[PDB]
């Protein structure tokens, strides 16, 4: 049905029907480059980037938000597609992931286009 957008307890997972190698280009611009920015303009740059293979994980840390870090894990499946998995922070990480999410997909869709 859906691409597999869960919600729960904070944690915001999905499936993206996408390549590993764009799905990684796009989160990387995302938070990299600033396309999301949240209300307390809080620091969202990356701490540490590493590419696995079949890994790519991106993890900023939070200076300001005391109650976590920021990390976005990309896991490569042999499908064609890519699971995301966020960390949230005890205030719900989800709604910045659902707006990171949407840029992440857009921004393949835009590239990739078909």
């Amino acid at each position: 049905m859906d691409k597999g957008t869960q919600y729960k307890d904070g944690y915001y997972i999905t499936t993206l029907n996408y390549n590993f190698n764009t799905v990684y280009n796009a989160t990387l611009q995302a938070i990299q480059n600033g396309q999301t920015f949240d209300y307390k303009s809080n620091p969202y740059d990356i701490s540490v980037n590493k590419n696995n293979g079949t890994d790519a994980e991106i993890v900023s840390a939070s200076d300001s938000d005391s109650t976590d870090s920021l990390q976005v894990a990309m896991k490569k499946l042999p499908n064609n597609a890519t699971r995301i998995s966020i960390k949230y922070g005890s205030q719900g990480n989800s709604i910045r992931s659902s707006a990171l999410i949407g840029i992440i997909e857009g921004n393949i869709r835009y590239a990739n286009t078909h």
